[PDB]
């Protein structure tokens, strides 16, 4: 009796930035337009980003009450910090009522909490604000997840399901949450891989319960979560990189990562899947939850596994319309992937398959899958 | 089949501050002779500290050579990272090999990885670090606790057994680890909790070994993991808080936290029991390590559950000769208890008693405790 999810909710910021609108509207908040080199760059970036817009907290009257955020090196950790200590909770209750909306229990229920950002630190943490902001019992027996990166959306339903299968009767709820405020930096010719998170960085929260068992006629599972691996890509550690600074969080990206993705990606997926049934081709079976950190990413699962046009739809659809927000991006494309199976009548929630992955990727560089099997469309 | 502690190793930094020298120390390191207000409260504080001696990475050299780490505010996160988020992965190292040695298996059996720090931050973590410097497996299934505070050592342990329950064959490795120099601040008289930090916390690293089913013959338990409760201590947000600033990792102390942790004992101990039988406990038939928080906090659960006399011993002594060194020390506890009852010929590592308890007490304020049978001395 594996661990299923039950429900899925998000949230994000209400300002919405056009891509199309976005050098612009950079390169005059930040005081660059004089770098026409620069703006060159971030322009081609842009074009190939395959984000068509994102959600972000972060505002120009932000940035002009606090202009070291955006002078590059210069001493912000405190001003991002007392914004996002408090936006990422309160994002991440957005998400969590909507997917407790769905699951239809009491808020009594929940046993467990798992809260996972990289946008903050704070004692007590984002979870303890979380119980505060939701009611959740007292003794809601937590999981706080700080700084763990790009892979922790598969991560996090590894966690879930050891602690919804071990603890009888548990109910899980999952909140990723992430607010980029606090990895916005200036720009510098010395520092280029600035201009990749400013093309796609982007702000969102997910909201999942996870449980075994589920209550006949009130609990309506959405996926199962089979088995999960975690690996280290050989001789990635430079990857990528991010550092808590008084700057606030820098980060460092590889123009390998896709390289380092796309040349292990087979033996990933193989190897995950020795723990299920030994499944080492055809890949064009499954659905797919693929992190996308960027779209050369999502382009190399895409090759090297042999997918077939439009097998990743739905993670490209989320990268379009949502950017890259962290770990919770394979949530949010779970959800789209639900969603578009019910537009189209399909079968199951995997668009009609039955096995599935998801792959989040982060700094290591690591790689996390879990495979799950789809539901059934009911209720 | 639970979840068995089936090894533990401790380390701690070299240098040793005797706490009668303390005082002295931190004066005039720090430039702080003139204050003879701060100086007298500091002296008080020490006298009642109930610790004799601590383990710090942190050296005066350090000190004159980043005079900003005790400029009280001044920007000085850079240089604690930069030290700390080395020191914090070598010291779990020492600790790890350590209980990997009395574990007796190889390091390719370990599939699982807890690292648990307050004291850094990085991408990749300390987890990874770790992985690097031991040669774990590269796909060892890994959870980094960063941040959390001194509720964490009983954490780990409820985390560590459901991964190993849950997981045929998992071998789980946990690693708390802290070097205190991103919590070092100088003295003002307009935050005098530093005073109370700067008696009591400390540096040390615990690992432990976890599995369920345990290879007859091979593999030796020490305790069983058997069940687990977190709580939040109602109306007590203020008691423990820590931000993580341009001026390292700054922090409060509330003096009601002691109260707190006695006015709540009873029902975290009730409830926690009730998990397992339900029958009423006697609170002297267990044993018990106690994250010594401060000595108030172990006093305050020796009076509300009517403990004897001797029965928090080896908390107090590890208090006595390491300090609080946050979510490590109730393994450094554990250790000191299984080490006396060898040592005193006791049938037990529970100190001759069957049942016990860890109790870490932390942010929020949060308790988590973590029910332990013992194991027969073999
Ligand atoms: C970049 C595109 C779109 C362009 O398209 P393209 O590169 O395919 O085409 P082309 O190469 O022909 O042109 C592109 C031109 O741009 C330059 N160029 C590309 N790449 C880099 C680079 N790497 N450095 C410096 N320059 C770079 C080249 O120089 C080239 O110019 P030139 O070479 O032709 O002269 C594409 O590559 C791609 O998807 N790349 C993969 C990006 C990647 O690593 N994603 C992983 C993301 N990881 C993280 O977020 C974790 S980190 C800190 C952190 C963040 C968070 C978080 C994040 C979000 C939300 C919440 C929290 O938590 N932690
Ligand atoms: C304090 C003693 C020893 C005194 O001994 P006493 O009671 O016998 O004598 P008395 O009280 O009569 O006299 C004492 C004099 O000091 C003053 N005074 C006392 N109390 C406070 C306070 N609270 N504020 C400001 N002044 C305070 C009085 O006012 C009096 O002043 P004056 O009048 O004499 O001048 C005793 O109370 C006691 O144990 N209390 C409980 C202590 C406690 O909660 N520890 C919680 C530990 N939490 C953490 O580590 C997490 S935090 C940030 C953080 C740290 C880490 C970490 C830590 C270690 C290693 C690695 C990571 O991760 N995160």
């Amino acid at each position: 009796q594996h661990a299923k999810i039950l429900a899925i909710g998000t949230a994000n910021p209400p300002n919405v930035y056009h891509q199309k609108d976005y050098p612009d509207f950079l390169f005059r908040v930040t005081k660059n337009e004089h770098r026409t080199d620069l703006r060159e760059k971030f322009d081609r970036i842009c074009e190939k980003s395959r984000t068509k817009k994102r959600y972000l907290h972060l505002t120009e009257e932000m940035l002009k009450a606090n202009p070291n955020i955006y002078t590059y090196g210069a001493p912000s950790l405190d001003v991002r910090q007392d914004i996002c200590n408090i936006e990422v909770p309160k994002l991440g209750q957005e998400a969590a009522l909507k997917a407790i909306k769905e699951w239809g229990q009491p808020i009594s229920r929940i046993t467990h909490l798992i809260f996972c950002t990289a946008s903050c630190v704070d004692m007590p943490g984002c979870d303890f604000q979380l119980i505060k902001l939701l009611g959740l019992d007292p003794s809601v027996t937590r999981t706080m997840i700080y700084e763990a990166g790009c892979y922790a959306g598969a991560t996090v339903l590894r966690m879930a399901k050891d602690f919804a299968e071990n603890n009888k009767g548990a109910r899980v709820l999952v909140v990723c949450a992430e607010i980029t405020t606090v990895f916005f930096h200036g720009l510098t010719d010395t520092h280029l891989d600035i201009l990749v998170g400013q093309a796609l960085f982007a702000d969102g929260a997910s909201a999942v319960i996870v449980g075994a068992n589920p209550e006949p006629e009130i609990e309506r599972p959405l996926f199962e979560i089979v088995a999960c691996r975690q690996t280290i890509l050989p001789n990635s550690e430079h990857g990528v990189v991010a550092n808590i600074r008084e700057m606030g969080f820098n980060y460092y990206l590889s123009g390998d990562v896709p390289k380092f993705v796309g040349g292990n990606v087979v033996d990933f997926m193989t190897k995950t899947f020795e723990k299920v049934d030994g499944k080492k081709k055809d890949w064009n079976s499954l659905f797919f939850s693929v992190h996308p950190g960027g779209p050369a990413i999502v382009d190399q699962v895409e090759e090297k596994l042999g997918l077939k046009e439009g097998k990743l739809r739905a993670t490209r659809h989320v990268l379009s319309e949502y950017g890259n927000m962290g770990a919770p991006t394979v949530h949010f494309i779970l959800d789209e992937m639900r969603n578009k199976s019910i537009e189209e009548g399909k079968t199951t929630t995997g668009e009609g398959l039955e096995w599935g992955v998801v792959i989040g990727i982060g700094p290591g560089l690591t790689v996390e899958t879990a495979v799950l099997r789809s539901e059934s469309i009911r209720c």
